[PDB]
């Protein structure tokens, strides 16, 4: 029954606000949740009431779609994401970005907070996604395939769209604002990671860690859908610099790189409008 | 109940042959399925009977056990295997390996289809395996040891036979068959490898990279059952190339690199008679 | 209920010991079993008895937990841990961990058996370790998060205490008995490592490995109960030497570090009393 949710997600959105057509889906991490509060023509659904998606385990912290007009651009905003550490699998994100896929959006507009493992890359700073490594354990597709979503086996080659790349790398430019691009790296958490296994990660070729990213991204290229992909750069790793690493540390840089990571969402909109 | 299934699978396989006294254990991947097709005085079982083996997902894709004499050798061959994506766990090849190893195989003939990192090995080619990084979650052996098998704890020193290499260098020497040795890496899938991914198994010492080997391997040095395993390339490994990977694309140079692995199966069979 | 087993343990001890208040938590690994014949007053406490203490899976070797008085210092004392290759899980000693931490320890010692990835360390000496990489699948926190013990998130910066590190360090100068800082690397097992593991291991900045440690020292962090840890070095790790490695080599070399690990431990607790 796992497998059926997508399609029940759609229903129930289609008959809570009839007619909406998104083009865009957005994932908004942290910082980046007021965005909502720019969507005009808008419609707040719980993710309780959604049929496979993600219900957090804080009492109180349950996110939140919000359907509307960010713009000139129709919109279906993730207000909250599903972590592999909350303990549900690596497919937390499979449900809710097939139901993206299902609901017609041209592609998904990951954003999250995560460390920096460039010492020039500072926090505050916002970084673009080219590539990933993944060192949580397993796929979220491991398991039978739905063959409805996508073929047994897929392609990574392109799972951070080159072409949104390009169009994101011309605003950034247009707008004079810093945009580097970064190889992710995930992290299965909650603890964050030591120094040593930050050492390990730029070894291995890492710009960016962090806890989110990697099971929605390879759901998304499962089931074809386009990804763009940008991180707030809330600190340095760890053991590049002697802040604490805490959520409060976090949720600070975080609101920080928002201001110009709202500049370039907005100019990006704008631009497909 | 899991623990028993080898025992029940022999019994079965015994009834349903009386007589047959394996000498090599076979697995056949892409490419090499159709060596079945050579055996004499051959009997074709389906693993939806056989107790333990494994049941793909896929309606109409059930795998077959093959037994008889090929080149003057009595062999078990396996037309299919499981793998640690269709989420049955690690496990899902061991209590097969202790089949043969109850049923009396001498060692197990491994193959599979994968993918180069190096540039100088291409697609088509044969690499014989020498060792292992294993980067899917966790091993077969974990949860309680059936020490009816083998020990809690197991060295994997010789995990690739060093005699059995020998042996068939020998045979690829007098038949003129390029040959290489390589560190095969273990990846969870189903999707193939980022291009980041790839260069970090480059970095940590990998020369082949696929989605199965590791756990059957693994199972069989627990169980004392002795291993030679060789691999079909057939694509340069993620970002080595602009070839897109896909099932269709492995199946192509599975066929081309499949002659060549033929001659050397039946050259290194005739040896063995 | 998984939850709720320290405060049972907590009553459980209490009742069978009233008045004891342990200052030091210990887990006794290879080699160290036997400190526990040294403690006086001493009362042990089966693990079967102990609600959310590790029961193995091999008939007869369940462990114990010992509370008594060694060097002038009120000790619990865990002969025996449980692993993540048991199969249940990374959480393992989750409950014993936060035991320690509701019984009121200061600190807990953590000491294991394990692989040198330093060929100028050898078997038979002692390492202190300062910091790990983990290489086992998820993390001990992976699930809804209990804020009883500890936050959602949570640094690894400090994760094996450095006053504790300094204070071992000048007791380890003051005995003449060698003693180097080193990064543990946990690997699942129960296999030992391959020779290209191995080597993927020393390339990522590893200096010693081993199939513990990693579990009980994230939970350890979560709860806030500071950490020292110290390994015995029974090998050069696989590759490294001509050494075959089975459980009956790790116990020879283990007896061989016990002897200076004893006297580190007894002279670093005269000096805490
Ligand atoms: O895994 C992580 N590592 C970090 O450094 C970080 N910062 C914010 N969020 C993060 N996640
Ligand atoms: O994990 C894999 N990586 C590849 O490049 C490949 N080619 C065939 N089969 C493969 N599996
Ligand atoms: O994972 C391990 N690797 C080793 O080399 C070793 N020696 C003792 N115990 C060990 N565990
Ligand atoms: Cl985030
Ligand atoms: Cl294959
Ligand atoms: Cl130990």
């Amino acid at each position: 029954d796992f497998n059926e949710l997508p399609f029940q997600a759609v229903k129930y959105i289609q008959k809570i606000k009839p007619g909406f057509k998104p083009q865009i889906a957005f994932i908004l991490g942290s910082g980046l949740g007021d965005l909502v509060d720019q969507i005009t023509n808008d419609t707040t659904i719980s993710y309780a009431d959604i049929p496979g998606f993600p219900v957090s385990s804080v009492h109180g912290h349950a996110g939140e779609l919000v359907l509307g007009d960010l713009c000139g651009v129709p919109v279906m905003c993730m207000k909250g994401r599903g972590h592999f550490y909350e303990g549900k699998g690596m497919s937390i994100m499979t449900n809710p970005v097939r139901t993206f896929k299902l609901m017609g959006c041209e592609f998904l507009f990951c954003t999250n907070a995560a460390g920096s493992l460039r010492p020039e890359v500072l926090p505050g700073s916002v970084v673009m996604l080219k590539d990933h490594i993944n060192t949580m354990p397993g796929t979220p597709l491991v398991g039978p395939n739905d063959d409805r979503f996508g073929p047994r086996f897929f392609s990574l080659a392109n799972a951070y769209d080159k072409d949104l790349r390009a169009d994101m790398a011309k605003i950034a430019q247009q707008l004079d604002i810093p945009l580097t691009e970064g190889v992710f790296v995930s992290y299965p958490g909650p603890c964050f990671e030591t120094p040593a296994e930050i050492r390990m990660m730029q070894i291995i070729g890492g710009d960016v860690v962090g806890m989110s990213v990697v099971p929605e991204v390879l759901s998304a290229a499962h089931c074809g859908l386009k990804v763009i992909a940008l991180t707030a750069i809330t600190n340095l790793a760890e053991g590049l610099s002697d802040v604490v690493l805490s959520h409060e540390q976090t949720l600070k840089f975080a609101k920080v790189a928002s201001v110009n990571f709202t500049k370039l969402i907005e100019a990006f909109l704008k631009s497909k409008a």
